[PDB]
């Protein structure tokens, strides 16, 4: 177990932990990204952050933990023009990362379309710029796994880089079995190399964190889960995953 937790620690995208917005909150965040073990993956924050993030992590040395932001964010409104404003804004910011929730309420009423046009819209604008697009279908929202499956092959054939969970503002967030219908989708469609898979909430706990990515060794490779394919998003369990190495 302390094998698997140091593996999910360097999976992190790390945000605060009460929702903190401030300037200084974002600051430390920077700061708790750089564990004593190693850095997490990235940081999660919203997206008038970036500037200042991007400054605190190049002066504490650490420019890889990348910038995630989101977009869309938290609603998953259908409306496209809105959603690609944002993402364009994260992007200019300086995004490494932005995470669009996807129109699932649309979706709900049976409009698959707007939903495929809103992620390869900001998809483009994303891979203009070299920033990876994560595509929040909000499964715990969608809650049957029919649903849950079309959400993720609709961001993927529009062209999302991941497919994430949750926003982390519902009552329902990421769940093992919506974890494994989602990466099973990854795989019925063979895009195991474009596309990743990121948990956001679910896991509390080292015993957690170990027991998600289990389901991805088992679908794909041992292998297969590095920063590009796999991501916890995630604030209470770094403290967990640390504990359980013995800081």
């Amino acid at each position: 177990l302390k094998a698997s937790s140091l593996r999910a620690l360097k999976l992190m995208d790390l945000s605060t932990l009460n929702g903190d917005y401030t300037d200084e909150k974002v600051i430390a965040l920077c700061h708790q990204a750089k564990t004593p073990v190693g850095n997490t993956a990235a940081i999660s924050i919203y997206p008038r952050s970036i500037p200042i993030a991007r400054k605190t992590l190049k002066e504490q040395g650490t420019p890889e933990i990348r910038i995630a932001t989101v977009t869309n964010f938290p609603h998953g409104n259908d409306d496209i023009e809105i959603a690609l404003a944002e993402t364009r804004a994260a992007i200019a910011y300086g995004a490494d990362e932005v995470d669009v929730v996807f129109p699932y309420r649309a979706l709900m009423a049976g409009n698959e379309q707007v939903g495929f046009d809103l992620v390869k819209a900001c998809k483009e604008a994303c891979a203009a710029a070299n920033v990876l697009l994560k595509v929040i279908i909000e499964s715990g929202e969608l809650k049957d796994e029919a649903l849950i499956r079309k959400a993720s092959e609709i961001s993927i054939k529009a062209g999302a880089d991941f497919i994430k969970t949750s926003t982390g503002l519902v009552a329902v967030n990421a769940t093992p079995e919506s974890a494994r219908i989602m990466m099973e989708v990854i795989r019925d469609m063979g895009v195991e190399k474009s596309v990743g898979f990121k948990v956001t909430g679910g896991a509390r706990t080292a015993e957690d964190a170990q027991k998600y990515l289990a389901i991805a060794d088992e679908l794909f490779g041992a292998d297969w889960a590095d920063a590009r394919h796999y991501r916890f998003g995630a604030s209470g369990l770094l403290a967990s995953l640390l504990k359980a190495l013995g800081h």
